[PDB]
């Protein structure tokens, strides 16, 4: 199995859409790796085009609360829950492969209630991992857009471009 | 297998939709667990919805039954069930992770029946009164990590480790 | 595989519908640690609302034939066929968990035969008439643990393991 | 898998539909066991409604042809070709769990010439008469455990372990 | 498994309806058996309703081809294509167990052309006129194991391991 | 498991209809042999009815790059991608076991893209039975089965494998 | 497994639909032999009719991004991405095996802005014009080995292992 | 259509399952009848192993309302509110045939359905002439009444032998 | 329509599976056929292997209640509750055509009661036992038009319009 | 046809699910209805436990546009939108039958409370309730007798028997 | 049948998702009342959540082309397609009832643009809006009450009662 | 029936893929017309997306065949097939209703078949049989006056006057 050899090489997958169970099967693999040695990095490939929020808030509170900084290379695309993933990772190891694209955008009263807090919370993050002000990424993550490679290290979305093998 | 060798630092997952099988897998384990150790602690992740009623309730007895001490992390979302195994954690060892959440929420004779008895537990647990558990799960209750120790569904936060 | 590592502690689940493939698979099982050792007692966890008469049955008979006592405990629910065969474990290792809950109810004239016989059965088991079989299982009465205990259902109630 | 296991306990299953592919495991697992050790009883488990009678026939003539007798025990149910198989169980060595049903029933000369060999194949295994078969399976055959002692289709029931 | 240790005693199986990817395995086995041993006899069990002229006929054609005699022993039934590679087993070393039906029974420029084929290597084999072949191949007909006897399609009936 | 035991025996199995998947398993297993000892040769048994071109002509290119000879014995049957596969073995070792059924007349994959690659198979095969293009292009469009040694006549095959030794 | 022992040689195959997973498996594979030996070639067998952008585009990245040279060989077809990731294999090391098929065809603004990005690459590696490719992936066009190496998508055909 | 014709003999029939649409169609015709004589008898010939109680009720509603007495006559079987509604006839016209046979059963949620549950015996026993309490533990068992016991039962008066 | 015309000439057609609301169109030709004329009879013609049980005894409860008597015509076929159907027109007027099958076959206490039943109402049409009409249920019986009518099933046969 | 005859009498079922196609045709019928005889009463059965929004407003608002007062009456059910349609009726020509059931209960976020706050200050307008109780009743389910129906203010009174 | 009842009533239906048979029925009874009487009004009711262009769009045209006027009214709701029919009416006879609900959100990247670019223009003429301001408004998701819908000049006026 | 009335008025409709079944409907209908007055036109409404060719080749040779005048009105699209019929009219009375679209895009057996249809393609639009093989391949859509400038069509219907 390659994906276990690569977990030999600390590196972790996130591919497709982002569930409960490829969730779990993620916060698994971050606090074994965690395990065996806290002191080096956990390497996050993000290749989603997003999924449920519950789900990915899992991953992001692992990658917060294990001592390992965890950096994430975004190979693909990283849309919306997983461009929030991807711009979560270790401050100064957050990449983009050239070609990648990365996304914002995602009874009746106590629910709407609900997602409203919930809406406000994400940005509150995402605002304090890109840099940008609260108020910007309002703006921005309305906006149904596509960010390039560059475009994502200029948005402060990720930290620079993984180019070639030194 | 990730899972089973996650077993041998005694930690369990609780995920998704809480159903017989599923169940009766983490009641495996955690006999197993308590076989190999009965006196350290077990960890139990829970990121639930909820589920069926009896399923969940042998989770809990399991739970209480056992030698070891079972410590109750909360991530993503303990929902429904999810919030009552959540809280039925070992008193002082139930966590919940910054940006979880949690709800209140969810033969006529016997589910009345049923439903009390859960209240009753419901209370036993958080250190609210039978009423006050009696109101917010008959009208939807939302509750973040930091309102979730409030409640007392939690005991404290994690947040990072050193 | 912790279900069959369990088995190595004399450990035996039966969750879910009771059918065919499940039960003879249980019936496995029970000859498999009588041959290891048919001294030891064989524990059998029961989380089922019942199903098929056949299925059922085949465990009732092997739980009897083999040498070692079978032990039964209750976890979640144990509806009808389940309620059955919860009752018919050793005499004095008939277990509940706390917040478990049992239940009973179910060529015509021949299933006529097979009412009556598990009313008999279950009274033997039990301690109770054949009348008050016959009364409570044409009505769907709904025990809890405690109530389980004083119909004879079941022994004691697991609490906690010292 | 339990099952492979048991096999070193020269305990054979047949459980669900008689059709080949089962059938030919179960003659498999017999022409092994007669390897191992040609001697020693085979055990042949049988929950089975029946089902194609070609599949039953190559699990018949096999019992007969191997060195080891083999027993066949019954349990849950033994229909049609299950009964058939179970009846064709070394004499001395047809068994039964106390709760087991048993049933006898069921292009076109050659169908009225198979029923008459199956017929004549009955009655020389249960000591009855092919007069009294033809006549008797005819429909709905249900006979309980004892009444198949009785007709001659098994030896004795199997209660307790030795 | 069950069947690569009866492969130890150079023994296959032809199970069920007669098709390119079972074929393909018996060939695999044949081959593999000759590899080991050309001079030790395979032993080819037969349970088949028919199937692909096709697919018969590679394993025809291997057992026809490999070092090692290819004793072909029936059970349950050979109908057409299984009785037809029943029938090309090793001269002599055709057997039929005492209850196995046999059946011989089955554009047009090849159909017709590949059917002559057929009802040729038949008659070569049985020791049967090719008319009767025929008569037999067109109008249906069954077999009794000492009748595939005499009609030619086997050599003796299996009674028992001595 | 039997086929990986044939392996060491240098013996790849062609059965049923040929798709990417199959095809690829086959490619996999002739440069495998390839890489365990390149001289010694492969065995291909074939019993398909055809299948897809381009999986097909990968399990074509694959014999003809790797330095093995790749012989196809035939047995049950080779139609279309088979019996082309079968003719495409290497010289003098392509076989039929006697009761086997070769058969030409249809492959399987925008019309004139369809009718180069017909002209392109129609070729190759002439080549391989040594046959007029004229010949391969009448008798393709001809509906009936060939057997084993008529394959051998019409120069599909080289010989008709008989009994062992 | 086979494709595992390929491995050891540095062999991978994109066989199929190109999609996230199986991408995901191919990035992975990618990534391995580069830990193993960052120097020596990997050669990435395609045949594959196309599929998903983002896909094709994480199995491009790392084929640019890895130290080793990526040569890749076209076998059967390479159809859109399939194309594309062929002609993205190192300069000197893209080949076509003689009877293979290369083919170049294809909110909604950012449609035409991946197309665009993907028609530049596309240009890029053929060592053509951009307009060229606009016109060829815009109307099907389908091209012979000779004719995949003539347009620059591939360099040599790769007749036999000289 | 022959139950056009025979809807101008006010016959009209309550068949199969009980529910929203073929309600509305007997309601329809009973509606209708009225309009032509208010006064003439309709013959509610009920066939039925019940259905939906909101169904159910539109009909009693429907029978208990319009100006004409509802005549009622079960054949085959009347279970559930099939024997409901058969009960519901105008007082002295409920009449099964003699080999029909009838059967009776059938959080904030709860509230409400105990309502039903006994509103539904509270109209039976009314119409049944049996106490409330009688009916109670009378439908929990269920009961296969014969048409001779229909009678007994109070739930229909008399049986159909032939005509006049 | 032909049916309506031809219920003009006071012919009914029951052919089928006799269920429900095919029962309530022969009920409602009846009532309307006597309201047209309460005297002449009406002429049912029977093809029917049976069906549900209430389904017909509301079409036999009518035939007798209804004034014009019933006569019943046997053509096809008349088994289980046609046949019941077919010997429960007028004693004078049931008949079968010279070549038609007519075969007898067929909450547990009611389904008891309710077999009882059928019996007796068909005993007391045919003239036979209550014995003869169980032993003949029990098992097949093909009564051949003549055998119909020798056993007091109808009356006479229609050979022709003479 | 029952149904065309009994439009003969300005008689039109509500009935089952309300969706699209069934409601178009009670427009329909409403519409026919009015152009025969402006004046006249219309008389709408209701049996219905709920249904799409859009379509029964498209009733609704038929209802109030046509000059015919349409009197509602209730048999069996009448849940969420049924209910709605029910005390839609003419002010004092809506029924119900003494054993009908009547349901008050909720059947792009901010959207659909734009959508539930109107339907409420139209029910608290037709039911004479305050807005606050429409409100309260509409986010958890209410049940209703024919006689709490009509102190309830949801419909005028009770159908016992004819004159 | 009460739809051929009211066909001789010059008033026609469009209900539910717009596809070209449905739209054929509707385009088949608008040549029809032409045929009729070419100076008297057509009566479109409209209750759609949109649907298909070219099936859209021959209703559109046709609406244009015959010599009567076509008068549009909005019951329940008109969502895309439905809207751009809505507002395609003679100008006037454009109507909404009260509680109508209109929306307006997007109903071979080459000529999808295209056919985009043009139903914003039509929409804009159609309107009295600017294309600019079309093209920002139909970009995202709100839906439009009665009178928002005569404000921005979808419709004309809220029929309010039979007058 | 609405159809049959406005059949009085020799009007016929060509709706969704043209497959043999609707397409014999068409060919009974316009035989009908021609027994009923075969001086007086016919108005064939197309709004198609294509279909089988035999399917419409039946159409088309009716329409050919009868001696009244099938003038082809185009609305919503007229695809393929669709628009192979609208392009068969009576010259002269070819229309496109203004936002219509029109659109033209489609072994040794069918080469011929698709040369014959270019070739009445052609034919009918009046420039060359090469032209035609050019825009098939390629996936056209063509507006109302685009299809007037090829000559799929004679002029935009405006308005009843
Ligand atoms: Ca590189
Ligand atoms: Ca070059
Ligand atoms: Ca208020
Ligand atoms: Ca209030
Ligand atoms: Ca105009
Ligand atoms: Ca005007
Ligand atoms: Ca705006």
């Amino acid at each position: 199995d390659i994906y276990s050899r690569l977990l030999k090489e600390r590196v972790i997958f996130l591919t497709g859409q982002v569930e409960d169970h490829m969730a779990n099967l993620i916060v698994a693999q971050m606090l074994f790796l965690e395990a065996e040695n806290p002191e080096k990095d956990i390497y996050l490939y993000i290749n989603s085009p997003g999924g449920v929020i519950t789900a990915g808030m899992s991953i992001y509170d692992t990658m917060q609360f294990i001592k390992p900084d965890v950096s994430t290379i975004c190979m693909g695309q990283a849309a919306s829950m997983g461009a929030f993933l991807l711009t979560a990772g270790a401050k100064g190891k957050r990449f983009c492969l050239p070609n990648s694209r990365v996304m914002i955008h995602q009874d009746i009263e106590i629910h709407c209630r609900e997602i409203l807090k919930v809406k406000g919370r994400m940005n509150e993050l995402m605002a304090l991992h890109t840099g940008q002000s609260l108020e910007q990424i309002e703006r921005d993550t309305e906006r149904d857009r596509f960010l390039s490679a560059p475009e994502a290290v200029e948005y402060g979305l990720v930290d620079s471009i993984l180019t070639h093998r030194n």
